[PDB]
């Protein structure tokens, strides 16, 4: 009978600062939007959801009927939170400006549903944001969400998996809630998350294995034939990025999705992929490189920019980025 709500544990964040509950309003808003996309999620082939939707978005991709569903639940009650006054999505070529009875203080960066090529096999998926403050006095615009992921206030991801889960980190840390069917409420299950300094998995499409730089080349040599007799370090790709990613934040490890020979910054998008993930990982005391600097010190200049990213415990991101060093 006294539960800790998402809810409950954000207004206490606000208790030890002061003034706005403009965040509570937000990160309450979005969990409406998490519980209705979950439960889509969970009836998906009964609701007729799988397949496509009838166009291609920004960034190649072929949209899915659940994409749609996703972002229209999520444009609107950010809309409705009274909180937000840009927001860029995946799914929408330019940034949306909220109208100006509803605006509120934040800019709020997401992918309404990630891991597009996991949905029609009931494969784990998930839900990933980022949200700045305005930083300007200047008409809301695109340009307020050009900012490096170092601005982040909070971020997290939404994980539709065996469980629902929902990920938040704010500047003092990283907390995890479970969504309780039941009653419709994300419950705190893991507080204050700390990445493991050290894992023994390895993630990585290793189908791109010729496109690789010999620098991600010598390292995943390295996990199967370790020099020193260590036992190699098992491999696992989900396929989902935040599926992969919570994995990497609970039992440690590293994540990598590279530049390669075909795509020089990668795949993954900096604003509402990279970014909320790196800003988590560092949160939780890992790291998060494009092989050649902080994800976080990037400055955007496209929403729908792409981003080298490899992530998760910090000595093994820093053995990789040795690696790159002595490459270079
Ligand atoms: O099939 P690939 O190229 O390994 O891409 C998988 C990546 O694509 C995404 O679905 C993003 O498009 C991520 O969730 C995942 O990490
Ligand atoms: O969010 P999508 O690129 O799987
Ligand atoms: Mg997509
Ligand atoms: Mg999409
Ligand atoms: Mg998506
Ligand atoms: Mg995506």
């Amino acid at each position: 009978t006294n539960i800790v709500t998402l809810t409950r544990f954000v207004m206490e964040e606000g208790r030890k600062a002061r003034g706005t509950g403009e965040m509570t309003q937000l990160l309450n808003s979005l969990c409406t939007a998490v519980k209705a996309i979950s439960t889509a999620v969970r009836k998906a082939g009964i609701a007729h959801l799988y397949g496509i939707a009838g166009s291609t978005n920004v960034t190649g991709d072929q949209v899915k009927k659940l994409d749609v569903l996703s972002n229209d639940l999520v444009i609107n009650v950010l809309k409705s939170s009274f909180a937000t006054c840009v927001l860029v999505s995946e799914e929408d070529k330019n940034a949306i400006i909220v109208e100006p009875e509803k605006r509120g203080k934040y800019v709020v960066c997401f992918d309404p549903l990630d891991g597009s090529s996991n949905i029609d096999c009931l494969v784990s998926i998930g839900t990933i944001f980022g949200i700045y403050r305005k930083n300007s006095t200047d008409e809301p615009s695109e340009k307020d969400a050009l900012q490096p992921g170092r601005n982040l206030v909070a971020a997290g991801y939404a994980l539709y998996g065996s469980a629902t889960m929902l990920v938040l980190a704010m500047v003092n840390g990283v907390n995890c809630f479970m969504l309780d069917p039941a009653i419709g409420e994300f419950i705190l299950v893991d507080r204050d998350v700390k990445i493991k300094k050290k894992g023994s998995i390895y993630s990585i499409n290793e189908g791109y294995a010729k496109e690789f730089d010999p620098a991600i080349t010598e390292y995943i040599q390295r996990k199967k034939f370790p020099p020193d007799n260590s036992a190699p370090y098992g491999a696992r790709y989900v396929g989902s990025m935040v599926a992969d990613v919570h994995r990497t934040l609970v039992y440690g490890g590293i994540f990598m999705y590279p530049a390669n020979k075909k795509s020089p910054k990668g795949k993954l998008r900096l604003l509402y992929e990279c970014n909320p993930m790196a800003y988590v990982m560092e949160k939780a005391g890992g790291l998060a490189t494009t092989g050649k600097e902080a994800v976080l010190d990037i400055v955007p200049t496209d929403i729908h920019q792409r981003a080298p990213i490899i992530l998760g415990s910090p000595e093994d991101v820093t053995e990789l980025l040795e690696i790159y060093q002595k490459h270079a």
